[PDB]
DNA sequence: CCGACGACAGATAATTTGTCACTGTACAGTAGAATATAGATGCGCATCTATATAGATGCAAATTGAGTGGCCTTATTAAATGACTTCTCAACCAGTCA
């Protein structure tokens, strides 16, 4: 019913005729996944742009959503001996500048800061340790 | 009785609008154009590959012609046919007769 192509822009331009032929001949949905560059490649061919015109867009975290997420990370990923309470305002500002809303940097910052806290025997993250980690980016 | 504040009315420059006279300034051939870069696309030429072999060779039956080896009644007589060998192949004188 479906075929998912990650990093679609690694495809050579001619291969898209095989991708469109698959999608049209059979009852298979094809999903192309990628960055803004993908669209720069796709716009170089009407035939393809039109067979894949519909799209969904991922965005960045902000406001309450970024705030609520940092707790989900602390509870579902970090699971430390006692709570760092990283949704608190000063810890949110340090994370906001460090992460700019990308879940990736929030994932990498919080895994590194938790590993750095635990290997120093700290039961929780604190202001200076998180700034020592954030300064490396 | 004296002093201070509000109602009502009256006069007045600030504000806005309009009109009028004197004036600085653009009209004077001219900014679309030159000069780099990245990035994608297409045509050409070389540099491999994988398939496709038919010719040559080795070998193994399939007779095939040409060999070689092993097994078998005999002695007399007679006739017939066909052959071989041997031998022989004088000539005139002396005694009767019609």
């Amino acid at each position: 019913e479906m075929l998912i192509i990650d990093e679609a822009d690694r495809l050579k331009p001619e291969t898209f005729a095989d991708v469109r032929d698959i999608a049209e001949d059979l009852g298979i949905a094809v999903v192309l996944v990628g960055t803004d560059r993908l669209d720069a490649v796709i716009k170089r061919d009407e035939q393809v742009l039109e067979r894949f015109r519909a799209h969904l867009r991922f965005g960045k975290l902000s406001g309450e959503d970024f705030k609520n997420t940092v707790e989900m990370w602390e509870q579902m990923v970090l699971k430390l001996p006692v709570s760092s309470n990283l949704k608190s305002k000063e810890m949110l500002r340090i994370l906001t500048s460090a992460t700019e809303g990308y879940i990736g940097r929030l994932d990498e910052i919080l895994r590194e800061a938790a590993i750095r806290s635990l290997s120093r025997g700290l039961k929780k993250i604190d202001k200076a340790v998180l700034q020592e980690v954030a300064k490396e980016y």
